[PDB]
């Protein structure tokens, strides 16, 4: 109802404030910062950096994100817990599958794969407790057998339990609209679902298309760019070359269109980044030393510089997350 | 030098006896007992099963096994630990990579892999303080680029530490070659290295050339033959459609050319499989309800009758395996 899941429990959706809705603390792979922690300095570095951007983030006024880091993204909700309690800041954390499921859930059916997204939202996340408050999913532009049973089973999971539905998609490949129909195939309302990374396109007409239908949009990847780093090969494949002013003046563009309540932002960072090349972390921290505090100090200003009501801004970076998150279907 | 590290501490040579070098707790993923335990029935379960499976091979003779589960079939060390000391029976873990790497290794360079496969040996898995006593790798066929980098990785560890590399490979496409040539142009010394599931072939002449190198040859399917399933469309990929003892008589065949010290036997036996479909367990277990008792129960008396000497049972399956897991340069 008005109560949502964090890593610390459940608070009162009034309690969410300026909420970033698409994040990670560390974007991995299951097993993975257990078996290796020293891939990433050390697992108190890495907790430790993550501290110190959570509450750079906290003083420019976040006081929620949501870790979309699912069980193959390397997901350690002791790690989550332990840094939002430090900082002081809600973290949400996920369940659902993205682009690396390892054999044992590539092989499971969508019933199967229904009961583990149940298990971690009605249950917990392995043996600590914590609940699911969001459900994440990942496709290629043509989705594959594979991803279409997880897309299926997160439908499943949402119907019955309320919690959102969020995505990876290839937007230059406009993923978002195979995936939005396979979730209405399943009886899944559009205003349960954000269709991600969203702002990689500059196609107007395939996201207010969408927005229309009632999805959610994210726009989640504003600080991405390797303008100045052409010559990085790897590091250009990743952030694009597209300005993060090109990028936030979608943000602009759905307003105007009059879709500023299906709009949703984020930084998309992480403080460790063990799923790319090596150092990557090293190339994306150089590019946007703000890391998770880029929206509150650069976009919306530059936002409220071209004209867009604070009003209008706090709906989208406030009252667009609480409804979001909020659970909504069945009690 | 002469001692060898299982999931309870060292222990010398000697206390290794009977030995079977290729067997798993759970066939499994990175992760995944620990967030969908219950896929199991549940962690207490599966614990008990396996504790009773090798409590069953302990009273047919077995004192140790060599869990060859790697990070990426999701061994859980904390649970070998545990069944271990409920069944007094050693077990050794193993480092390495086998074929279900995630993105944050399969991204890594070999100097990257090698300082992993070391860690797992020199410091201990995870924060357990166990420390790997072997390195399992596996390879497809021909062997592709991220494969060679594990290869390599594996050979650099096992010279820097003294512990000995085991694989997996397909034998009917003669997997075993590519593997050797890549192994020796790292320096590594065959006798250092088990070339696996290699019963899985009737090519005598590939085995043998491999054995005269001075590879250990792991004939370790020997239960995997099934027999009556070819109606079941995922139990024919996996178990076998020659008998166990045409494979059992590859160990006869090595031994008669003279290469009994070359030889290692197992079962490659589980008793939990999440990587594979939903209930192959139960198939499994009704195939070959002897589990890892299968190797003391069925092909030691078979050899017996067929003439192969105690004195040569007990260097093939005490001897062998303590010579290759005791850390060599
Ligand atoms: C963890 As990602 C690079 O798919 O947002
Ligand atoms: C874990 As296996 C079936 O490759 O020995
Ligand atoms: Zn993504
Ligand atoms: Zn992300
Ligand atoms: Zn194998
Ligand atoms: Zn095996």
């Amino acid at each position: 109802g008005d109560r949502i899941n964090t890593v610390r429990g459940p608070i009162t959706i009034s309690e969410a404030g300026f909420t970033l809705t698409h994040e990670h603390i560390c974007g991995s792979s299951a097993g993975f910062l257990r078996a290796w922690p020293e891939f990433f300095g050390s697992r108190k570095a890495l907790a430790e950096k993550a501290v110190r951007g959570l509450r750079r983030a906290r003083a420019a006024g976040v006081r929620t994100i949501v870790d979309v880091s699912t069980f193959d993204l390397g997901r350690d909700v002791s790690l989550l817990a332990e840094v939002s309690r430090a900082a002081d800041v809600h973290i949400v954390a996920a369940t659902g599958l993205w682009l690396d499921p390892p054999l044992s859930m590539r092989l499971r059916s969508v019933e199967e794969l229904t009961q583990f997204f149940l298990r971690e939202i009605q249950y917990g996340i392995e043996d600590t407790g914590i609940r699911a408050g969001i459900i994440k999913v990942a496709t290629t532009g043509k989705v594959t057998p594979f991803q279409e049973l997880v897309l299926r089973a997160a439908a499943r999971a949402s119907l019955a339990t309320g919690v959102p539905v969020t995505t990876h998609t290839a937007a230059s490949q406009r993923g978002g609209e195979q995936q939005a129909a396979i979730f209405e195939s399943e009886g899944l309302s559009p205003s349960r679902v954000c269709i991600g990374h969203s702002d990689d396109t500059d196609d107007l007409s395939y996201l207010t298309a969408l927005a229309a239908r009632g999805y959610l949009i994210g726009l989640d990847h504003i600080p991405h760019s390797a303008i100045g780093l052409e010559d990085n090969a790897s590091a250009s494949a990743l952030l694009g070359i597209r300005s993060w002013q090109t990028r936030a003046l979608l943000i602009k563009a759905l307003i105007d269109q009059g879709y500023m309540k299906q709009i949703l932002v984020s930084n998309d960072w992480l403080f460790g980044f063990s799923s790319y090349v090596t150092n990557i972390m090293d190339v994306m921290d150089s590019v946007n030393p703000d890391g998770m505090a880029f929206i509150p100090l650069r976009v919306i200003p530059f936002l409220r510089e071209k004209g867009i009501p604070q009003e209008t801004l706090a709906g989208i970076t406030v009252t667009n997350p609480a409804r979001f998150l909020s659970p909504t279907l069945r009690a």
